[PDB]
């Protein structure tokens, strides 16, 4: 969606350059997250959570939450549970929320200052981000991609 990048773009900027990665490979990761927005986790009411990252709530997480459906892979085993995930005020809020983890969290460490998408996508699977064993791949996609590059010059 166009409205996705419009509304995530100004936010991914300042969570970006905290990175020291262009903002449109946040906005990527988010678009892969949530399917470009239409799959992003939803209070009970249906009021966004703006979780565009789809971070789990740690376990000393105080503030909003939003029980989840989530899909995780252990081994050659899909696994269905329901999770605590964190929820926010804005996506500003998530997007420092997530430059925070990344940032600090000593596994994502080599991510800080990728520039190529697939070197940052594969520092972020390397660093376990994701269960899905092609998460690297299909990331790359997203931000090397057409649909992202028009959306962006359309922005």
């Amino acid at each position: 969606a166009q409205a996705f990048v419009d509304a995530t773009w100004p936010q991914a900027a300042k969570a970006a350059q905290s990175l020291g990665v262009p903002a449109h490979f946040l906005v990527a990761q988010a678009a892969l997250e949530t399917g470009w927005g239409k799959s992003q986790i939803r209070n009970k009411d249906g009021t966004p959570s703006y979780n565009l990252f789809n971070i789990k709530a740690g376990s000393n997480w105080t503030g909003k939450v939003v029980e989840a459906r989530t899909v995780e892979y252990e081994n050659g085993q899909r696994k269905v549970r329901v999770e605590r995930f964190r929820a926010y005020d804005s996506y500003e809020q998530a997007f420092q929320d997530y430059a925070d983890l990344v940032g600090n969290s000593p596994r994502y460490a080599k991510v800080a200052g990728k520039t190529d998408g697939h070197a940052f996508a594969r520092a972020l699977q390397e660093g376990g981000y994701a269960t899905d064993p092609s998460y690297a791949d299909k990331l790359a996609r997203v931000i090397n991609g057409n649909a992202l590059r028009q959306r962006l010059m359309h922005h």
